[PDB]
């Protein structure tokens, strides 16, 4: 019984292998008042070995605690690579928030240690996202100055912004031409949730070109080492688009990929409805900007 608790939180592998194959069953997932399961204080104290038996004996990776913690934010806290390596390995969320609005990234980027960044952020994790103080992962990086971070973060956002220019430009034809980006453009794993949600601020410039407008693109990607590669068209996974509790309407009835997006300047509020495909590898790239109509 607790005799396992007590033996993650220190070093027993041979107790563990023994009610492995023991007759008693178990609750893996059992949280003590703070809500800390068996995986994630095992991720806590680096004991590998203990992760890849807890995986191939059903044990739910992507717990979290009273105040949002899963295992992975946890090994990220203490530098410990290889443990973040297997839990992306075993289909963990990446883009978790605490209370606070933190993630495993800025954790990484806090503390200096650019590996972890690039193993994270190529297996499609958000940079963009804000914390309660409006810190993103950019500025952790940047105050912390380590350089090697830092161009990480800002190169993979050149990334991201350039396919997304690119992909406009080949399904619009070049007679429409992108102006200036609304908001941080974002970034959501389709296997995480089916739910998506952000907060952000607009403020309109004085000078509007009569004839342009504002347009929501859900560009369905794709992530391959350093290169990102994105579609506006094909299978779709966009039911449901809401701003500030007002639908938006798709510009087209054939594609689902392009909403109409009218916001309104100073906060607004976006939520995206979702398929459901949890073995699904495809990332969403969600950025609503301006637009001129040639």
């Amino acid at each position: 019984s607790n005799v396992l608790r007590d033996a993650v939180k220190n070093g027993d592998y041979i107790t563990v292998k023994v009610a492995l194959n023991s007759n008693e069953e178990y609750n893996l997932d059992q949280e003590d008042s703070s809500g800390m399961t068996l995986v994630m204080l095992a991720a806590a104290g680096g004991q590998d070995d203990l992760l890849r038996l807890l995986i191939t004996k059903g044990a739910k990776v992507n717990g979290r605690q009273k105040n949002g913690t899963t295992a992975l934010i946890h090994a990220a806290e203490k530098n410990f690579l290889t443990t973040v390596a297997i839990l992306l390995e075993a289909g963990a969320f990446v883009n978790v928030q605490q209370s606070n609005g933190e993630t495993a990234l800025m954790k990484a980027c806090k503390r200096g240690n650019s590996d972890i960044v690039r193993l994270v952020i190529e297996c499609g994790a958000d940079c963009n996202i804000l914390s309660k103080h409006q810190n993103s992962a950019l500025h952790f990086a940047k105050q912390s100055n380590n350089v090697l971070v830092y161009d990480l973060l800002k190169n993979h956002l050149e990334t991201l912004s350039r396919v997304a220019e690119e992909t406009i430009k080949d399904y619009f034809e070049a007679r429409l031409a992108l102006l200036e980006p609304v908001f941080p453009i974002a970034c959501h794993r389709l296997c995480e949730g089916p739910d998506f949600s952000t907060d952000f601020n607009y403020k309109p410039p004085q000078n509007i070109p009569e004839g342009s407008g504002i347009l929501l693109f859900i560009f369905h990607a794709n992530f391959l080492g350093k290169e990102v590669i994105a579609r506006l068209c094909g299978p779709c996974s966009v039911q449901a688009v809401v701003l500030n509790d007002k639908f938006q309407l798709p510009v087209f009835l054939d594609s689902h990929f392009v909403y109409s997006f009218s916001p309104v300047a100073g906060p607004n509020k976006l939520f995206i409805r979702l398929t459901e495909a949890p073995s699904a590898k495809v990332k969403l790239l969600i950025g609503a900007y301006r637009v001129q109509l040639q």
